[PDB]
């Protein structure tokens, strides 16, 4: 029996509360008028609203639609969602995975870091919510009321300083890691400042092992000291392929119909040559686009996001 009473936390002060996997299953959640609380929703949701909360610590599992904060202050959060909205809030710190551009309004001191979190059930919770781990624009904030009102968290932030793992016997049954290498969402730098002006685009096409290949390639590049700037998972038409891949397009055209492509953007000096080498050594006989040169890589990237931001 599903009833709205079981899908809310309201009017609490100085408590830890939460939801175990399977316990929400895509339903809708409300957190309202809580002060000094720690709240852990270890499941996928349709939408979550957080109203009038103060000094709270919040984990939200994959949200299929929108997360809305209204009238909250001094909360620290880790969450994944399709859309993110902050209205009339102050001093929020968020480790975010968001499929669209995060939006703030009438708010100040809003700080953003990349989602960094793992537990065994998380990957299927993302699939059930229809959220790709590769669609994350956590740092590209739009402020509806400029007067600057947001910034990025420090890059070396230890998640456990902001959003501690739960202690309680109930919530312990969930096997959490907040280590960067365990994170279900790949750590991307987004709009963080760059020390290299060399980029490299990789596009992987739909297939048995495409996601695992993308993870392996990120691991290889990042272990060599290259930066993962951003990723994407989108359907690609012949037109889009022609603009991005240029003369290499015809080799890849037969692969587009099978399903969404995965784009990876890397950053660092020698990124293009290094990436091509890793792709040759480790994925012989798997078709993969890699930027041809440093000169052309930035246009690869811009052409990709151009079509990908539309669809």
């Amino acid at each position: 029996k599903v009833d709205p009473k079981d899908y809310m936390f309201s009017g609490l002060k100085d408590e830890t509360v939460g939801r175990l996997p399977g316990t929400v299953a895509g339903q809708q959640f409300l957190i309202q008028d809580c002060e000094n609380c720690n709240i852990y929703i270890f499941d996928h949701s349709a939408t979550v609203t957080i109203d009038d909360c103060t000094n709270c610590i919040i984990f939200l599992g994959p949200v299929k639609g929108s997360v809305f904060f209204r009238n909250c202050r001094d909360c620290k959060c880790t969450l994944a969602c399709q859309q993110f909205r902050v209205r009339d809030c102050r001093k929020l710190e968020v480790f975010l995975c968001c499929a669209t551009q995060p939006i703030i309004e009438s708010s100040s001191n809003i700080k953003f870091g990349c989602f960094q979190w793992y537990y065994p059930e998380l990957a299927f919770q993302f699939k059930d919510a229809g959220l790709s781990i590769f669609n994350n624009t956590w740092s590209n904030i739009h402020d509806f009321t400029p007067v600057l009102n947001w910034s990025l968290l420090p890059e070396d932030a230890v998640v456990q300083d902001y959003v501690p793992i739960p202690t309680t016997e109930e919530l312990k049954a969930v096997r959490v890691s907040t280590e960067a290498n365990r994170s279900i969402v790949p750590i991307s730098r987004g709009q963080r400042q760059k020390s290299s002006d060399e980029s490299c685009l990789v596009v992987l096409f739909a297939g048995d092992y495409t996601i695992a290949n993308a993870r392996k390639l990120i691991d290889e590049m990042v272990g060599k000291g290259f930066f993962l700037v951003q990723t994407k998972e989108v359907s690609m038409k012949a037109e889009d392929a022609q603009r991005v891949f240029r003369e290499k397009a015809p080799d890849f055209l037969p692969l587009l119909n099978k399903g969404p492509v995965i784009a990876l953007e890397f950053n660092g000096d020698g990124a293009v040559e290094v990436c091509q080498l890793i792709v040759n050594e480790i994925f012989n006989g798997t078709k993969m686009f890699v930027s041809e040169s440093k000169e052309t890589a930035s246009g690869d990237v811009d052409s990709f996001y151009n079509f990908a931001d539309i669809q």
